[PDB]
């Protein structure tokens, strides 16, 4: 019996059937019998396996069944994008001496997203800078890599006597950059 | 045994689904092979199986909206060019992802309602749209709302929409021309059944004589 793929958050109605097996049936392992209880049960006479409720993948990924030579049953739990990025604080800090040459790295900013990020972008994060203030000597002084949070200047002109700080918006956006956006700000200090 | 694949997927590529597997077993060497729409026809390349090993594979990721199924069928012959059984009957299922944010069908909506109405009665219907699956799951499935009111006058609160179906409705008597002409709700749909991406609108509501 191959494994089982299932959306969490289904809509069904329920119960709902999965696959039928290939004489009365019945099933057993941690999600039927054990704990969680009764959440997959199979028709006795017909063979279906049945789905009893919508899944959390977040709470339990997956699971180990044994139909009744012992049939393994393998439910893995497909992802949904039900969990929005959050940055991990709303004001991040970082420094550099004004004479750092372009593609310094000034900070790391982070946020979090309780989705899947190995086999779904759900979550997957995406980093981009909203704006920037001042804008002197010229806007776009600063990037962020996209997926690391790394926030580089790479411009020329930093003068602690003229500007000694920049205000960063940045932006956190899950499913790759096509999804919820969060945001949060980075502040540069040009050292002294 | 249906294949259900997630859309848009991280992989990386190839990646395995299932290992198909013969009855001829000790006998002799099998080589397995697929076809149809998404394997050696339009789409082609999609998918493809391992020769010898005939484990399935997938070549890239999938977008449902663009197919949601595929049936393929799958091919047992020995070394000698002879086959034993039919074709397998191979059905890849694209399960659903959030993927489409919902969308008002219009950025103002425009309703009338007499002065002296029963509470409960219709105004309007707002709507949004979502591309996504609203069938076996909530990632199309849109849940409305009034973010907020004005004026407030004679109170707050004189409205309420349905969250399916997004029938705005009066729960207030007390409504007078002379006094309030007409009113501006901001809207919002939300995907998930409320728990994914909104979006927003206004609806502008006249009272009438
Ligand atoms: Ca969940
Ligand atoms: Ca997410
Ligand atoms: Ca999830
Ligand atoms: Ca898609
Ligand atoms: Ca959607
Ligand atoms: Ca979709």
């Amino acid at each position: 019996v191959a494994p089982i793929s299932v959306p969490e958050n289904g809509k069904g109605p329920f119960p709902q059937r999965l696959n039928q097996l290939k004489i009365f049936y019945s099933i057993t392992g941690p999600g039927a019998d054990s704990p969680p209880e009764g959440v997959f049960a199979v028709e006795k006479e017909t063979g279906w396996l049945l789905l009893n409720k919508p899944l959390d993948r977040e709470e339990i990924a997956k699971y180990e069944l044994f139909g009744h030579d012992p049939m393994n049953i393998s439910i893995i739990v497909t992802d949904q994008n039900d969990h929005k990025p959050k940055f991990t604080q709303d004001t991040f800090r970082g420094s550099v001496l004004e004479g750092v040459l372009p593609g310094t790295s000034v900070m790391q900013v982070t946020a979090t997203d309780e989705d899947d990020a190995i086999y779904t972008y759900n979550g997957v994060v995406a980093y981009s800078i909203h704006s920037q203030e001042p804008k002197d000597p010229h806007d776009l002084m600063f990037t962020i890599h996209r997926s690391t949070g790394t926030i580089s200047v790479i411009s020329s002109g930093l003068d602690r006597e003229k500007v000694p700080e920049y205000t960063l918006t940045i932006q956190a956006t899950d499913m790759d950059g096509d999804g919820s956006t969060t945001t949060a700000v980075a502040v540069v200090e040009i050292l002294d």
